[PDB]
DNA sequence: GACCACGGCGCC
DNA sequence: GGGCGCCGTGGTC
């Protein structure tokens, strides 16, 4: 039943935009249901200066464009997060709707009432889930609100920095390219891994290490690559070529086009319902995948700065996944080298040679890395390795058995959760192909901690946010494990330490939770 | 122009 | 090799 603009309080939001981010889309309609009646707003944004608060699909997003607009108007509940704590695996409007009761329309009006009706049904089925209750009441909703916030807020950027990289880069690309096409006897598209694959294997005679997975194609991977990097003079510079144009055409040449007129700061989204494991997502400029590895890479990290007169403050948990893994495991051995405080690395082993093979056996066992990966990744092959693993489980009976709880109550349950109860389906854990079998397995083991890492973080961001509202300092970014903030230069080292002391200590664990800060006027000095 | 599958690769 | 998102290349509509 339509009804007049003005919709009751409490009602379930429905709004169209004319594209994907809402930084940069323009509000078409804007629509409410309550009880039973539909109210459409004649003047979608002046409308937006009635509602309270944004209830329903998406609400981060239209509340996102209420903050571009200078509205406080806060996100409240989102049927999307509730379907995701339910199953990781809604992610879509489209999809939790034609799941739960609806169709994702383009209506206004249709989509609030979907709203309402989706939030009962949904809501019902919540019914005796304590802790995705806990989940959606304590960290999911609110820091629905935080994001909005960060989007809101963006980060700087220097623009004429990165168009200087470009044309620099540019040059470098082209003596690259010139040089390979005088190795390959003739030029060719060296963006087309086909064109390249017959230039190697096909033309050349070096010898083809691996094909690809859906294709079956000889890969050109950059694995494949540095094993022949040995072979022809031409493999190297390929392979700096491909770093070189990697850079560019995804960071240097379309981020300074991204800047927002209104602001010029580059407005990420922080996606809550896109991953399996709980973890967030980043999309449309991803701002969690910038360069930081090579020195090129952190030339362009360098191009993300603070407001002048502010400082960038970066924090990072300390291996927060082989933490997690302590707890979880309850493995003495582990949760005392933690304790305490020795170098996880170091103490594993008991050199400098072996540090380096007694930290990737700790962290490999994040995924249960092959003892044929292990070989390769490694000196001594598949017979040392299992080896020089052996005692991996050896030492940590617990993980090893944790490793084998989890799995079996996988199989049984049907899914695998974490610390606080994120659940995620793995239903080819039952399967009869050892080869899809065991994918599963690596997906089912990892979940627990990389979804409870996860929950920390989201429950860390929860808590901080308000006493950085309260500092005058904001968050702009978090990069899955660490959190770039931003504050006056004169609470810039108040921020840090508190920003420090609220993450290592969000939620106390059989070890202590390490993180390290710092500060500065750009990304890579900051120290990220 | 918009979008797809795929290989490849940036980060956590 | 666990979790993502983005970029060209080829090829579709
Ligand atoms: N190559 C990687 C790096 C990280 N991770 C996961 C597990 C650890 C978590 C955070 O990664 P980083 O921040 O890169 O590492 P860290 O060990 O947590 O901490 P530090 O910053 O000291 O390296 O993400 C992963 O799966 N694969
Ligand atoms: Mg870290």
């Amino acid at each position: 039943e339509e009804a007049p603009w003005p919709p009751p309080e409490g009602a379930f939001v429905g709004f169209v935009l004319s594209r994907k981010e809402p930084m940069w889309a323009d509000l078409l309609a804007l629509a409410a249901a309550r009880g039973g009646r539909v109210h459409r707003a004649p003047e979608p944004y002046k409308a937006l200066r009635d509602l309270k608060e944004a209830r329903g699909l998406l609400a981060k997003d239209l509340s996102v464009l209420a903050l571009r607009e200078g509205l406080g108007l806060p996100p409240g509940d989102d049927p999307m997060l509730l379907a995701y704590l339910l199953d990781p695996s809604n992610t879509t409007p489209e999809g939790v709707a034609r799941r739960y009761g609806g169709e994702w329309t383009e209506e206004a009006g249709e989509r609030a009432a979907l709203s309402e009706r989706l939030f009962a049904n949904l809501w019902g089925r919540l019914e005796g889930e304590e802790r995705l209750l806990w989940l959606y009441r304590e960290v999911e909703r609110p820091l629905s609100a935080v994001l909005a916030h960060m989007e809101a807020t963006g980060v700087r950027l220097d623009v004429a920095y990165l168009r200087a990289l470009s044309l620099e880069v540019a040059e470098e690309i082209a003596r690259l390219e010139a040089e390979v096409f005088r190795l390959a006897g003739h030029p060719f598209n060296l963006n087309s891994r086909d064109q390249l694959e017959r230039v190697l294997f096909d033309e050349l005679g070096l010898p083809a290490i691996g094909k690809t997975e859906k294709t079956g194609k000889r890969s050109t991977s950059a694995a494949v690559l540095e094993a022949l990097r040995e072979a022809h003079p031409i493999v190297e510079k390929i392979l700096q070529y491909r770093e070189l144009t990697k850079l560019k055409s995804t960071y240097i040449d379309p981020l300074p086009d991204l800047i927002h007129p209104r602001t010029g700061r580059l407005h990420t989204r922080f996606n809550q319902t896109a991953t399996a494991t709980g973890r967030l997502s980043s999309s449309d400029p991803n701002l969690q995948n910038i360069p930081v590895r090579t020195p090129l890479g952190q030339r362009i990290r360098r191009a993300f700065i603070a407001e002048e007169g502010w400082l960038l403050v970066a924090l990072d948990y300390s291996q927060i996944e082989l933490r997690v893994l302590a707890h979880l495991s309850g493995d003495e051995n582990l949760i005392r080298v933690f304790q305490e405080g020795r170098d996880i690395h170091t103490e594993t082993a008991s050199d400098p040679l072996m540090r380096r093979a007694a930290k990737t056996i700790n962290f490999g066992v994040l995924y249960g890395m092959s003892a044929h990966r292990l070989s390769q990744e490694l000196a001594i092959p598949y017979e040392e390795a299992q080896a020089f693993i052996e005692r991996y489980f050896q030492s940590f009976p617990k993980v090893r058995a944790w490793i084998e709880k989890t799995l079996e109550e996988g199989r049984r349950r049907g899914y695998v959760e974490t610390l606080f109860g994120r659940r995620r389906y793995v239903p080819d854990l039952e399967a009869r192909v050892k080869s899809v079998r065991e994918a599963a397995e690596r997906m089912a083991f990892n979940m627990p901690v990389q979804g409870t890492a996860a929950d920390l973080m989201k429950l860390a961001m929860v808590k901080l946010f308000p006493r950085l509202e309260e500092m005058g300092a904001r968050m702009l970014l978090q990069v899955h494990d660490e959190l770039v903030l931003e504050a006056p230069k004169e609470r810039a080292e108040a921020v840090a330490r508190l920003a420090k002391e609220v993450m290592e200590g969000v939620y106390p664990l059989a070890v202590p939770l390490e993180v390290e800060v710092g500060i500065g006027e750009d990304w890579l000095s900051a120290k990220e």
